[PDB]
């Protein structure tokens, strides 16, 4: 069973194997009195690991590295942050001090610097235009267009048919929008459409928060976004 927020003390990290050589990591963080679960991804690349997104803070990200060594035992050599918010880049300095090469799009690096969030060291080129895709080792990176944020990327694992949608995709159990201060409401459903059209073969779909599912998370997200648009 997939872990939920009441099962994870803030400061601890769970791993959940999705497929051969593909895990999610789950952590929790408090914000404005409430506690929120958050996902990232781990993809085996030969005898090293590619990390997708931090565990939302320095403390959680150190625990993330320790759980990975405990349960997997392979080195995390590169990390990709899928947008500039703290649940994606919070902990980047911990990754760098551990010798992880940290990556993000120029768009994400630029926004992180303006917000005051931690800044991934390396730039991911070739992703500035909606529909752009580039290979990054064992995954494909895809920029669907602005949605939850103007810079959000999605990540696809072709060997396992795992689509990591990040925060542009909502879990089915989430029926209201949430933190859309930085969203492009007008373009969000169009960007989701681009994800559908580019990865129709996806078997598993991982949201940035909550329970994985299939491609029906995409239509669900469109519904929730349109309802918030019509407030
Ligand atoms: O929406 C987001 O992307 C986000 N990032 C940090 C906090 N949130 C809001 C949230 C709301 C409900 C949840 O189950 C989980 C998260
Ligand atoms: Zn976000
Ligand atoms: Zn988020
Ligand atoms: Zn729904």
């Amino acid at each position: 069973e997939y872990p939920t927020v009441s099962e994870i003390p803030v400061g601890e990290v769970r791993l959940y194997q999705i497929a051969d050589g593909v895990w999610s990591h789950i952590a929790t963080q408090s914000f404005d009195g409430a506690v929120y679960p958050s996902n990232g991804l781990i993809v085996r690349d030969g005898d090293e690991l590619l990390l997708i997104d931090t565990a939302w803070g320095a403390k959680n990200t150190a625990a993330l590295l320790a759980e990975i060594e405990k349960q997997i035992g392979l080195p995390v050599t590169r990390a990709v942050s899928t947008h500039f918010h703290d649940d994606r880049v919070g902990g980047v300095d911990v990754l760098r001090a551990a010798g992880v090469a940290t990556y993000a799009s120029p768009s994400t690096r630029r926004l992180a610097e303006v917000e005051g969030n931690e800044i991934p060291t390396h730039s991911l080129e070739g992703l500035s235009s909606s529909g752009d895709a580039v290979r990054f080792g064992p995954v494909e990176l895809f920029y669907p267009g602005a949605a939850h944020s103007t810079d959000n990327l999605v990540v696809y694992v072709p060997s396992a048919s795992v689509l990591y949608g990040g925060c542009a995709i909502y879990e089915l159990s989430r029926t209201s929008a949430g933190n859309v201060a930085d969203a492009d409401l007008a373009e969000w459903p169009t960007s989701i459409e681009r994800i559908q059209q580019h990865y129709p073969e996806a078997q598993f779909v991982i949201p940035g928060h909550g329970l994985p599912g299939g491609l029906d998370l995409l239509k669900h997200t469109t519904n929730v976004v349109k309802a918030h648009t019509n407030r």
